[PDB]
């Protein structure tokens, strides 16, 4: 356990908890985008995932929202054996975007971006960055400080695809009972490329809060004085470490492909490796964070970081992230752990 890590955790907490009108500005903007969307024939059934979210743990002005469409009786077809990327096949409100049997993501996104750019001019009471990529579909910069990512997703209440059968390896930590209840939850499909095909990536981002709010082997983890763990604190420090390193080397392109998603995936693999609440005592914060730092470094060094839900999907493969980029991050983190983390300064 370190007083530096603890002081950083206290700073992050005060930044997160203090009075901000930001979420209110975003809510206004989102509720009017959603209203103008429900007027359109194809986007009539659109809704916010949860009735907001943040990618970066340090920046309270950067937001992350999902607009979802329930797609009952969905037919999925795995693209090029990618395990995570699928064609969407099936009258219903989404027949307008069809090309034969396959549902077009590019055409759906073109209409989505069109209606938002139009509503950006409507709200005179917000600069839209039409940055290429399906997920997030759009990034708004409300005023000169606030940033909002909007993702369009399809929701399916059918059993999770076969590629997930060995994923969510939580049975020795959270129990097979919990693994089974979670697998009954829906799954999402976001427009993404594995670069010119009508493919959708499987998303289980909604499962994170479910586990983070009930993360112990003990049902009483963090519910009392004698059972306070450092799992969330470790996850927060891992995320801040990457954010600060990305900010430190933003002028070069070497850390552009790394995201908090990679940090989260590696952190949850350490949760599977260390299932006992005793392997996460709050007093051992320093050691636990280091087991997290060591595991992520091993991931980069071996070019192996499995999608937590799709074991055959390597987030760190040479085809997704180059060796040079991973070695650059490996060197940067090694310098941070061998200089008392200079990013955690103040
Ligand atoms: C145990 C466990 C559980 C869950 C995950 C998980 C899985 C996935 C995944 O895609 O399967 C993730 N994806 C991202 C990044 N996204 C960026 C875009 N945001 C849009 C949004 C905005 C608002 C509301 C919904 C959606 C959501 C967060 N974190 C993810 C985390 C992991 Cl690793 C382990
Ligand atoms: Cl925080
Ligand atoms: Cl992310
Ligand atoms: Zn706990």
């Amino acid at each position: 356990g370190a007083s530096k890590l603890r002081a950083v955790l206290e700073k992050l907490k005060l930044s997160r908890d203090d009075i901000s009108t930001a979420a209110g500005m975003v809510k206004g903007v989102v509720d009017h985008l959603l209203l103008r969307l429900k007027c359109d024939s194809a986007f009539r059934g659109v809704g916010l995932l949860n009735t907001y979210e943040h990618v970066k743990i340090s920046a309270p002005n950067e937001f992350d929202v999902m607009f979802k469409l329930e797609v009952p009786r969905i037919q999925l077809e795995e693209y090029s054996n990618t395990r995570a990327y699928y064609f969407v096949k099936f009258e219903n409100p989404l027949s307008q975007f069809l090309e034969g049997e396959i549902l077009s993501a590019s055409k759906m996104l073109s209409k989505f971006r069109k209606i938002i750019k139009e509503e950006i001019n409507d709200i005179k009471d917000v600069i839209m960055k039409r940055k290429r990529g399906g997920s997030p579909a759009v990034t708004l910069l409300i005023s000169e400080k606030i940033s909002v990512d909007i993702t369009l997703a399809l929701e399916s209440k059918s059993s999770w695809p076969a590629s997930t059968q060995e994923g969510l390896r939580i049975q020795n930590w959270l129990s097979a009972k919990v693994r089974k209840q979670l697998r009954l939850k829906p799954f999402y499909l976001v427009p993404k490329h594995a670069f010119q095909e009508e493919t959708w990536r499987l998303s289980f981002s909604h499962i994170e809060k479910e586990i983070l709010n009930n993360h112990g082997k003990s049902k009483t983890c963090c519910e009392n004085k004698e059972e306070k763990c450092c799992r969330k604190d470790c996850l927060k420090l891992m995320k801040y470490l990457l954010e600060q390193l990305k900010e430190r080397f933003k002028d070069k392109k070497h850390l552009d492909k790394f995201s908090s998603y990679h940090v989260k995936t590696a952190f949850f693999h350490v949760c599977t490796q260390n299932p006992q609440d005793s392997q996460w005592d709050r007093k051992d914060l320093g050691l636990c964070f280091d087991n997290c730092v060591t595991y992520f470094l091993q991931c980069l060094r071996t070019e192996k970081l499995e999608n937590y839900f799709i074991p055959e999907f390597n987030l760190f493969s040479s085809n997704l992230i180059d060796k040079r980029s991973k070695e650059f991050l490996t060197k940067q983190i090694e310098y941070e752990r061998n200089n008392e983390f200079p990013v955690f300064d103040e």
